[PDB]
């Protein structure tokens, strides 16, 4: 599914993304739109071998299982195809361990070139949430 931007703001909302670790309901749209472009199937593969899936584009290294990848540690404990579905609600769990897990959203690296010091706020302009 391809969410749209109020559409994905609102989900994120009620899953308690906003303010989540400090980070504003801004950052986690504007991480997902340059993450997935809002497209829950989106899959990447990256060059050490793990790949990256769903809306937030979260990394089958350390924190979902994709049956591939050297040195798996599934630390969410959830296949990275459940990531993948038109519910965000296991993408959103994993995201709250990740985020929460020492260097905050700088694990995002569109985040980090895009969003970080952006205003982020415009992610959500014209919203009724």
């Amino acid at each position: 599914k391809v969410f749209g931007r109020c559409e994905l703001a609102a989900a994120m909302k009620r899953h308690g993304l906003d303010n989540y670790r400090g980070y504003s309901l801004g950052n986690w749209v504007c991480a997902a739109k340059f993450e997935s472009n809002f497209n829950t199937q989106a899959t990447n593969r990256n060059t050490d071998g793990s790949t990256d899936y769903g809306i937030l584009q979260i990394n089958s290294r350390w924190w979902c299982n994709d049956g591939r990848t050297p040195g798996s540690r599934n630390l969410c404990n959830i296949p990275c195809s459940a990531l993948l579905s038109s519910d965000i609600t296991a993408s959103v769990n994993c995201a709250k361990k990740i985020v929460s897990d020492g260097n905050g959203m700088n694990a995002w690296v569109a985040w980090r070139n895009r969003c970080k010091g952006t205003d982020v706020q415009a992610w959500i302009r014209g919203c009724r949430l």
